[PDB]
């Protein structure tokens, strides 16, 4: 019995984690084809699995953060979201603290999508008229020649600006799509999906 | 690309039917065990996986069912919770309505089971003062010699009669723990617990 109950309790420790890898690979997925709100739904429910477990590989952490990352991404325009604790840090920058966590390769990649997302961090606050938050981001932020652009746009008031345009929203989502493309490749082959697979196939 | 994009949702639906198998599996079991966080968290987890669901058959139909009759007896004292778009219905009465609903044989257990949860749907307004909505509760169920018993204590007030402690809350649960121990044989070689119990079974 007591024997027992711990067996079920390390089988049911094994499937969770089958499930949050399935969940984590299915997320990425809906982010990349831009199905929202088959991202929302498998958001939550990867967020439900994350609370009934109690141990994660270090495997498990990264790809929990970069899940995390996509949600403040897919939320970047949200400026309601509080993400953090502290209720000032908007979507974008909250993003940006987890691309710089995750323990992942620095390649040319990276840091475009690094840039990318600093530009855009103060661009959907200029957007909205939140000209003084703005500026708050870019002293969070910045903590060049980047640098004094982005604050004489900031003074200026000027919210359609041409920097916007160059190194926009949509050229951020590709760029985000591109890295989501290489991390689908590599968990395309975790169990759960593995063996759904083979039952479709073998029903072909 | 069109019948990639197929097989792949093919294969989604396949994984989301096996870990709602798993996961109906694991709240019977929270039940059984008295374990009410792992009820409550498992609950959640179910919950959302539905939400990601658009087809079920007849057997993960009548599971889905099973779940929201424990879900409600669970939440059987909690006079504030409201299941049905009707205010009305005490969650007591809403697992009777699942129970007459389920397509199961009506053996002896059934009908002990049903008629426990009718006294008890009538004790849990009765011990908390509620006299006038345990009659508005009996008249919605009633809708005997067991019916004049029971009205004869609503208009004594009697609350804490020896009646309720025969029939009792504790002697519902245990027949109902009778119950999901049946199930939970039935369930317990699903494919999700199987490939886990393997997997643990293989490393000792
Ligand atoms: C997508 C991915 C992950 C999550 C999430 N929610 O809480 C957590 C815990 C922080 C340590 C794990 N992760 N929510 C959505
Ligand atoms: C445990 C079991 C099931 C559920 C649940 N929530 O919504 C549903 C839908 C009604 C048709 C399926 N089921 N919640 C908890
Ligand atoms: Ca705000
Ligand atoms: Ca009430």
């Amino acid at each position: 019995e007591e024997e027992d109950a711990g067996l079920v309790a390390e089988a049911e420790a094994v499937a969770a984690g089958w499930m949050l890898d399935f969940l984590c690979l299915s997320l990425c997925r809906a982010f990349r084809d831009g199905r929202s709100e088959d991202f929302r739904r498998t958001r939550n429910s990867a967020e439900a699995i994350i609370h009934g477990l109690s141990s994660l590989t270090a495997c498990q952490l990264r790809t929990i953060y970069i899940c995390q990352f996509l949600t403040r991404i897919a939320a970047g325009k949200t400026l309601d979201a509080q993400f953090e604790n502290d209720e000032r840090i908007t979507p974008l920058e909250s993003a940006l603290m987890i691309w710089g966590s995750i323990e992942k390769e620095h390649d040319k990649l990276h840091e475009e999508i690094q840039n990318l997302i600093k530009i855009q961090a103060i661009a959907v606050c200029m957007e909205n008229g939140n000209f003084k938050e703005a500026e708050e981001v870019f002293e969070r932020i910045f903590g060049m020649p980047f640098k004094s652009k982005l604050l004489m746009i900031i003074s200026q008031k000027d919210t359609f600006h041409s920097f916007f345009q160059h190194f926009s929203y949509n050229h951020m989502m590709e760029k985000i799509k591109s890295y989501v493309n290489y991390v689908l490749s590599e968990k395309s082959s975790t169990f759960l999906m593995k063996a759904a697979a083979k039952v479709v196939e073998s029903k072909r």
